[PDB]
């Protein structure tokens, strides 16, 4: 099915994600700060350009990645390979980690905090820590199939007694109507991630949750892009990220569409920025350069595809 155009204001776009989806949220937020012009959210991700000049495992497992060059590159690329970093001073940025995350980790997120500290006033950056939470998406309900917030295992979505989706949306957008406490009003559309909407490393189908208010075209909506993490693509866990992460109940009472782009497991070995070659068996978003030297720059194929999806959705603005 073709990705529809909706009555969404192009000035109301943001993105967030977990894991490699968190990394990608920041890559989009930085490289395309003009497109994601409200802000972005990072759950258990890491520094922009973290893995370009140091090996990816140094950007994981609660290690201490360097941000010297990554920060320098942001300064250097501003206005060319990425949108003006001045934009970032005018963005709401949400950050979250579990204190017991040993997959990415507080130390990694601390480095992202420091990096962004060079481009956005602390007042606009919220960095929340849930004590005891492991690498997992934090929600405050028992989604079907959820793993314990104390055990990092598939589907990496938990009841951590913390509404992470709500927190991120409220930090990015400000005051929101109370989340829907009943059945959702909308549907979960599928669309073809093909042509300009698709790319290497991406599934051929994406999804989006569309509240009844946004479907009719009679109401101007906003757009939030939510990016699953590694081992969280549709191929791995089906619709569990779409359904169990808690974005939809907020979208539903706040005239918001939630777009859910899908990556896919990729067992082909590719040259990456640093450390030689690597396949992408876990279906992560590209934060290491699997599909291009420009993965976190304007033109990066996955970012270009997601931005394409965004432009299509907002093309229906009335
Ligand atoms: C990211 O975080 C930063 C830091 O908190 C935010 O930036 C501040 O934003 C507020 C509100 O927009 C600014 O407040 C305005 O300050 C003006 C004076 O600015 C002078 O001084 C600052 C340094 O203190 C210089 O940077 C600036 O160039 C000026 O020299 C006031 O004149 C404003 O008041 C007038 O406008 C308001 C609104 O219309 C009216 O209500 C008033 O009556 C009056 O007419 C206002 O108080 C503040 O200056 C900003 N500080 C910074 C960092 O420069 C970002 O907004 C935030 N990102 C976002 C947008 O979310």
């Amino acid at each position: 099915t073709a990705l529809p155009a909706f009555n969404v204001n192009p000035n109301s776009v943001s993105v967030s994600g977990l894991s490699s989806g968190g990394y990608m949220a920041a890559q989009l937020g930085v490289a395309y700060s003009d497109v994601f012009n409200v802000g972005f959210g990072v759950f258990a991700g890491g520094p922009y350009d973290c893995a370009r000049n140091q090996y990816y495992t140094s950007c994981m497992y609660n290690g201490y990645p360097s941000i010297t060059t990554p920060t320098a590159n942001m300064k250097s690329w501003s206005g060319n390979q990425i949108a003006s970093v001045a934009n970032l001073g005018q963005r709401k940025i949400y950050m979250w980690t579990g204190s017991s995350d040993t997959t990415v980790g507080p130390n990694v997120m601390n480095q992202l905090k420091a990096q962004l500290g060079n481009f956005d006033n602390s007042a606009n950056v919220s960095y929340v820590t849930t004590t005891g939470a492991v690498h997992t998406f934090p929600t405050d309900f028992n989604g079907a199939g959820d793993n314990s917030c104390s055990l990092s295992t598939s589907p990496y979505i938990s009841n951590c007694n913390y509404d992470g989706a709500g927190a991120a949306l409220k930090w990015i957008y400000g005051s929101l109507n109370a989340r829907n406490t009943g059945t959702l009003s909308g549907s979960v559309l599928s669309f073809a991630q093909s042509g300009s909407y698709g790319a290497n490393g991406m599934d051929t189908t994406g999804y989006l949750y569309v509240p009844q208010s946004c479907a009719s075209g009679a109401t101007v909506c906003s757009l939030h892009v939510a990016l699953h993490g590694c081992l969280q693509s549709y191929s791995s866990i089906g619709s569990r990220f779409i359904q169990n992460t808690g974005y939809n109940k907020w979208a539903d009472t706040n005239n918001m569409i939630i777009l859910y782009p899908q990556a896919i497991p990729d067992y082909t070995i590719h040259a990456i920025w640093n450390g030689g070659v690597l396949s992408n068996p876990n279906g992560c978003w590209d934060w290491v350069g699997w599909y291009g030297s420009n993965a976190d720059q304007i033109g990066g194929v996955q970012m270009a595809a997601i931005v394409g999806q965004v432009k299509q959705i907002v093309s229906g603005f009335q």
